[PDB]
């Protein structure tokens, strides 16, 4: 099974809605986009809600992003585009759109952004709980290795520092 394989754009079914549908965690990405780079640089944890909303191609986010020790809650939609295989945010003035891709393990996805560009491309790594195993990473480190990003430059979250839950729980109450 040849490297880049996981790498090619997959149409998004309803299906793969219900597939991602839940709370993931942010564990890692890298891109040679000097922009993301900058953003991400600083997210110390993320965790965040996909509700799928299978007849308008959206999905509800919720997002909780620990940044400089303090806790960002966002909510917004995302806009699916099933044909490509990809998802939108409007993010100030710009869409950005990103493309949803798939590791073997079932517990993991990714978003790859910039695809298409071999000098703005990189992958965003997410899985059902915040650790992951050597397993989850290796294929990670796999995607990475396709893309000819180093796996130095990697930035990660750290689940030591989220600042977020004592709000998610708050919350709960609420809803
Ligand atoms: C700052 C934080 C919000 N970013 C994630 C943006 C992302 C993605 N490409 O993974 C997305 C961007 C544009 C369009 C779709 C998805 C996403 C994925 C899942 C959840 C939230 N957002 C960093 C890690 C780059």
């Amino acid at each position: 099974i040849p490297l880049c394989a996981n790498l090619v754009p997959v149409p998004i079914t309803n299906a793969t809605l219900d597939r991602i549908t839940g709370k993931w965690f942010y564990i890692a990405s890298a891109f040679r986009n000097e922009e993301y780079n900058k953003s991400v640089q600083e997210i110390q944890a993320t965790f965040f809600y996909f509700t799928p909303n299978k007849t308008e191609d959206t999905i509800f986010l919720r997002e909780y992003q620990t940044r400089q020790n303090q806790c960002f809650y966002n909510s917004s939609y995302l806009n699916v585009q099933r044909e490509n295989g990809t998802v939108s945010r409007y993010e100030g003035g710009r869409e950005h759109v990103a493309h949803l891709l798939f590791l073997r393990d079932t517990k993991t996805l990714m978003f790859g952004s910039y695809l298409d560009d071999e000098k703005n491309w990189g992958l965003s790594f997410y899985a059902d709980k915040p650790e992951t195993t050597k397993e989850q990473l290796g294929e990670f480190y796999e995607a990475l290795d396709c893309l000819r990003i180093p796996r130095s430059d990697v930035m990660y979250t750290d689940w030591k520092k989220d600042k977020c839950e004592p709000l998610e729980k708050q919350h709960e109450k609420e809803r």
